[PDB]
């Protein structure tokens, strides 16, 4: 396959999954089982290690035979850089979580509950603010209450109206309102069957509680189900999502181009079909300010919610008093939490599918919008896979009656060992390069193979179609993007599928 | 692949689908749009060809100008054998369907309402009875209307809680009960979403009709949903249903192993993932003896059926006098038809499954059970694609902890063209196989035991195929039903035994 050129092989068991690239900082903290890393961006040399050796009263208490004595450590999950500097590290410790707040200086601990996961699956994910940090995970031993826990607020205790069995997998902020990422079982379905609906959430910024002994509940609270399908004659829908990127974008704010990536896949009952579906933050907005979905009892009968059944306040607004807020609609929250109608796919159809193959896609990386000689700016996507495999992608839109999308791979090379499932991915922005987070080992391979790779024919640049791909004349260097400088303006040819015949024959 | 053994084009777009296969008078009348051939087994050699050119009067009725030039004619669809003899064909004859009566000696015609479909679709099926023929159809020319029509027995006019867009694939009797096998869309799953969920159906003999404006009406009507799913933690589910094989019955009465093969797949939406489930005659009768579904309103609520509710008589049952049958159960039995419980696959697993493919399965043909060496009669599966390729199969039960049976993939060659989908499948009773096709149809050997010569003993005891078996002193590989043994000899054969090796 693909020379290798960057491997790190650290840990034989420590199956790191998490990290955190500071450009500025020049310095990337990959989390671990039981161990911290703190490497250099440029050639993946660790400057200092803390390694946090779960106490022995800890450790003592976790005596399940099934499977534990590989597991049931100190599995550090969460990490982000408070306002003051501080370090802040908290690990599952043996199933128990305590945040401890850091160099070895041991600043402040606090409890981890609610803020790191108990067990070491994943289905947890965080995103810090300016004051406060936003994680959603469970809160019990076992793992049946799953709340978000922003201090020091918490959602209704055992609520499956609001989340019944989720796996958090992407949590960002944009304007005061941070969204989540989960995979829940949703409760009306239960009647026709057991099936999960990938449903996207947002909470205001400041909500500082409710009155009447509500204060610790929370008061804007409100989610909307993802529409992940091939759209036709008859839809076809991807349950599950397994990972979802940062919001994108694109030169100024007047273009409405704000678009989130997310990695949908099939349930385990069905076949390993994934799509890559993408949605943007305004077809997010779209179903918020639509109705709430009905939810009616056994006894009682209710029709699908009004709009003369709203109140005054609006649902889901950061106000500058959440606790003078009135009650009715407080005590009307809950019930109606859930909205009627799903978020529609970007451009009606997703991004790319695989089907016929065995692996299902895992997780999911975006590049920024290069520019290509050919006058625009278009979105790359790098999709890893539990059998290993990465796939580059770029999309350009064609027009057809079914909206038809091409779906760009460009290559589709294994990099690192069949057996090991990639479980993180990561883009470097200085030199071009690429960062897949495995359970056996991260290796570093550049961006883009327009350079390195030679096959002794032309046709190589102008076949795969790559925006950073670029041939010359009087030189036989394939150009590249970002790495080459140009003395001046030059002609370069490009078919990101402009409609060219041939090139080099 | 194969070496064609018996090569038979009859026509370029005819397209041929219905066969019959009589073995005393041994012809097989293979049916067809607008012609029909009666062949002889042997050699496929017709012996007479009756012809029916579709009126001009009602050819010229049909101009639809999407696609009715190629079709639009006579699409003989359905034909039995009378207790006197005569031959009843009946054809679409270009959305005009009359069943007509015999030879050219027209007896009578008359209409063939509910009984032929007025679409040349693959959505009906027939079977035959002493006195009555069973016919699952449409009625009128869109297709909206689709009964059961036992003479001269209807359901009720447009009842979509009976049927909702079916597909009758396969219909049998057994005991003065008729089945049959359709795939309709589920009313209480439309509310949650649209969906086709296969359901099985059985009518009584003798239904003469029902009292108070009953006459019409069927009163011992019943259906429930058939579970063809992948078990586990989680249940896979197959929606839709392409064809279901004849019922099986093996040595003497005493065993329960009473089995239909269905051959079933996933919705048009979804993956052409396909799967080929087995259903019982025993386990079909648990779930009508069960509770029926409940079915409530937008206003009133109801809960699921309980047993107070059946009545003394017991719905589904052939009685001497159906008209003085009560009427507070014939006010009972449209509402509550369909069942509670759906029917479970045999041994708790579909019997061969094949998802990973682009092709899809689209008939069925089940073999008897050969005597084999090792003293056991097992089920052999003959199950065709839309590619055109034919998968041989055979099951042998497994005993672990959890349920899981080896799908023995015998031989995967195709035979035909790759651009034509087999349509319709049958055996004979010499071993050969006849694939009635759009193009054409071909007659290859049952098993390949003869005729394969990779000059290597490994071949023929890897295959595991009931109807292979290897000789010391000669080197033929020996089958079943063509050669005789002039005494008992020792053969060595592997379906699942756990046995090594062999011949190296
Ligand atoms: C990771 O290691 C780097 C390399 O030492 C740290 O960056 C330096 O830290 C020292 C000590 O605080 C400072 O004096 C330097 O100014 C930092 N920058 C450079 C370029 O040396 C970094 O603080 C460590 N931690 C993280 C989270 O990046
Ligand atoms: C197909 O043709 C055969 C012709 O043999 C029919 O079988 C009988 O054949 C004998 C001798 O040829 C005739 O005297 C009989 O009249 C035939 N039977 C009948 C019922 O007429 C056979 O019936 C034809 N049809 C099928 C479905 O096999
Ligand atoms: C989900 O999206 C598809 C494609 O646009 C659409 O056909 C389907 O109706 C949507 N789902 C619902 C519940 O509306
Ligand atoms: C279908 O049958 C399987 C076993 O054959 C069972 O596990 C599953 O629960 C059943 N589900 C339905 C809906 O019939």
């Amino acid at each position: 396959g693909p020379e290798d050129v960057l491997k790190f092989v650290g840990n034989e068991s420590v199956v790191d999954h998490f990290k955190l690239v500071t450009k500025d900082g020049n310095s990337l903290l990959i989390g671990a089982r039981n161990t911290v890393f703190n490497l250099s961006i440029h050639d993946l040399v660790e400057q200092q290690r803390l390694v946090w050796t779960s106490p022995e009263d800890d450790t003592k208490m976790c005596l399940v035979k099934g499977k534990d004595e590989e597991a049931c450590q100190n599995y550090i999950r969460i990490m982000v850089v408070p306002s003051p500097g501080r370090l802040f590290v908290c690990g599952t410790n043996s199933f128990r979580p305590m945040c401890n707040t850091y160099n070895y200086t041991l600043e402040a601990t606090k409890n981890g509950q609610a803020v790191c996961p108990y067990d070491p699956r994943h289905n947890s994910t965080s995103v810090l603010a300016d004051n406060e940090l936003y994680s959603g995970t469970v809160a019990d031993f076992s793992g049946s209450d799953p709340i978000i826990y922003r201090e020091p607020l918490q959602t209704e205790q055992y609520d499956s109206l609001s989340l019944n069995a989720p796996n958090f997998v992407s949590s960002f902020t944009q304007g005061d309102f941070v969204y989540f990422f989960f995979r829940e079982t949703a409760v009306e379905f239960i009647n026709c069957g057991k099936a999960i609906y990938s449903r996207v959430a947002r909470v205001c910024k400041w909500d500082k509680g409710g009155p009447h002994r509500f204060r610790n509940r929370w008061t804007s609270f409100l989610k909307s189900r993802l529409n992940c399908s091939i759209p036709g004659d008859y839809p076809f829908y991807f349950n599950e999502i397994q990972s979802a990127s940062n919001l994108v974008e694109g030169q100024y704010g007047s273009m409405s181009s704000k678009l989130i990536y997310g990695v949908f896949n099939t349930p385990s009952n069905s076949i390993p079909g994934s799509a890559v579906c993408a949605f943007a933050l305004q077809d997010i907005a779209d179903t918020f300010e639509g109705q709430f979905k009905e939810q009616t009892g056994i006894n009682s009968n209710w029709l699908p919610v009004n709009n003369a059944k709203v109140p005054d306040p609006r649902p889901g607004s950061c106000h500058n008093d959440s606790r003078a807020l009135p009650d009715p609609t407080l005590n009307f929250i809950k019930t109606h939490s859930l909205m009627d109608e799903n978020v529609p796919a970007f451009f009606s159809q997703p991004i790319l599918v695989r089907t016929s193959t065995i692996y299902r896609f895992t997780q999911i990386a975006v590049d920024a919008q290069i520019k290509t000689p050919g006058g625009k700016t278009y979105d790359v996507i790098f999709v890893g896979t539990d059998h290993g495999k990465i796939i580059k992608s770029v999309n350009a839109e064609s027009a057809d009656s079914a909206d038809k999308v091409t779906s760009v791979v460009i290559e589709e090379i294994d990099v690192l060992t069949k057996s090991e499932p990639i479980r993180n991915l990561e883009i470097v922005r200085d030199d071009g390069k690429l960062i897949i987070v495995t359970d056996s080992q991260v290796v570093a391979i550049q961006l883009h193979r327009c350079h390195n790779d030679k096959i002794t024919s032309c046709s190589e640049c102008v076949a795969l179609q790559d925006p950073y791909c670029a041939w010359d004349k009087i030189a036989g260097k394939c150009r590249s993007h970002g790495a080459p400088r140009w003395l001046e303006e030059n002609y370069f040819y490009q078919n990101v599928a402009t409609g060219q015949h041939a090139a080099c024959p």
